[PDB]
Parts: C-alpha cells; structure tokens; sequence
C-alpha cells in the first residue's frame, strides 16, 4: 500500500533499561549539533522497554537523512539508562550507537505492520 519513503531509522545500542524520552532527548541532542537549520522532529518512537533497538518515524526525510549523518560522525555512547549526551567513556564496554535508514522489505513491513 502506500507511505512517504525515507522516514524510518533504526538506532542500535541504546542503553536497554532506558525510556523513550530518553530516547526524545538523545536524539535532539545529537540532533542540534549536525544542524541548527531544522528542528529535531522524532513525531513517533517506537521502543519496548528492555529492547537495545528503537525505529523513528521522522516528520520528513530530511529529519531522518540528518540523524543517520549525526551518528556517522558523532561517536556516542549511552553510559545508563538516563544518559542524553551519551559521550564515549574510555575503557567502557557500551557499543557505539548507531543509526540505519530502514528500506526495502523492512520498510513496506513497518508500514503494513502500523496498518493491521
């Protein structure tokens, strides 16, 4: 059936005892310091307690395109539960966070998914 493309990141290595607005304030803080010309603009996060993964439907697919390029460059670490700035601690064995732009099958599925 029918979507907006290019909307949905995965982000991998989230602290698995955290919330989503934690989540929220995360990615708006990663967010402002790829860009101040847009607004970070997470409209739905989609996140089970005790999971390591979230999927973000982004307002638009430049929202999405930004968070995928803000991980790419920026070395982030979620240290506990509530940690927003998520900086790299030396010797920590936190993986680093990581965002995917989700296509193909995976993204007609969320879509269809959302639709049941």
């Amino acid at each position: 059936l029918d979507f907006t493309k290019n909307l949905l990141t995965r982000i991998k290595n989230l602290h698995p005892l955290t919330n989503k607005s934690t989540i929220h304030s995360l990615l708006s803080y990663v967010f402002s310091r790829q860009t101040q010309n847009i607004a970070c603009e997470p409209m739905y996060i989609d996140y089970r307690k005790d999971e390591t993964e979230a999927i973000i439907r982004w307002k638009t697919p430049l929202h999405a395109e930004t968070c995928i390029n803000a991980f790419r460059t920026q070395e982030r670490k979620q240290n506990s539960h509530d940690d927003i700035r998520a900086h790299r601690k030396k010797g920590s064995s936190r993986p680093f966070l990581i965002a995917e732009l989700i296509t193909g099958e995976e993204e007609k599925n969320y879509w269809r998914m959302l639709k049941k």
